Order: C-alpha cells, then structure tokens, then sequence
DNA sequence: CCGGAGCGTTCAGCGTTCGTTTATCTCCCCCTGGCACTGTCATCTCCGTCAGACCGTCGCA
C-alpha cells in the first residue's frame, strides 16, 4: 500500500478514461514499475507497485540503478 | 310475653370540597421595517472516456 502508484484520482486518468494502451506493460517499466503485480479487478494496469530498486527524481520521474560499464 | 334498648341499614336537611374553565400577567418566539461619506460586472470550468452510430445542421459546390 505504501509502494502503490495509483493512476486514478483527481487530476488524473480515471477508469472510464482508461484504454488498452495505458494499462499495458511498456518496455520502459523495467526497474521502475512492476509488471507482475497489479489489482486484477476492473483497474488492471492502472495501479502498480514500484520496483524494488526504484528511486524518484526531484521532478517526479522514476529512476533505477545501473552499474557503469567501461572498456568492457 | 310484649317492651324496651341496642344495633344494622337506609335515606333527606344543609355544609365543604373537587373537576374542569377563564381572563390576566411574564417570558419567549417570530416576522416586517431601519439603518443615509462613498462603495455600479464574478466565476472557474474543460483536456490523456470511447466507440460508433444517429441525426440535424451548414457552408461549399
């Protein structure tokens, strides 16, 4: 419940306004939003749990850590 | 051997006390009316439906 990101609410995308494209798993969700767990009721994909290693920008974008690779 | 006294019950004279009303006196509620320097145009809505149809509407042809 602490980690849930809720796409609904005031000033947000409502359930009647939801479509297939916004519910589905995007390739950019890797490390930023869990593709597995989400409420399986009427709001599939809209509410989703943050990833384990996810961090949040000051702006509000979700980061994820990667090890730098130099010269192989 | 009835006669009287005492006792049981049951009623007519006036004498007081109730049952139910009435207008007057405080406290409160409720509605209409007064305010006189000037003061003369608000308000945020609404977006990441949605899916296509039904329909009238409307300017171009």
């Amino acid at each position: 419940h602490k980690r849930r990101l809720n796409a609904l609410g005031p000033g947000g995308l409502s359930r009647e306004r939801a479509g297939f494209e916004v519910r589905d798993v995007h390739p950019s969700h890797y490390g930023r939003m869990c593709p597995i767990e989400t409420p399986e009721g009427p709001n599939i994909g809209l509410i989703g749990s943050l990833a384990s290693y996810g961090r949040i920008n000051p702006f509000g974008f979700i980061e994820t850590p990667y090890r730098k690779v130099v010269e192989g």
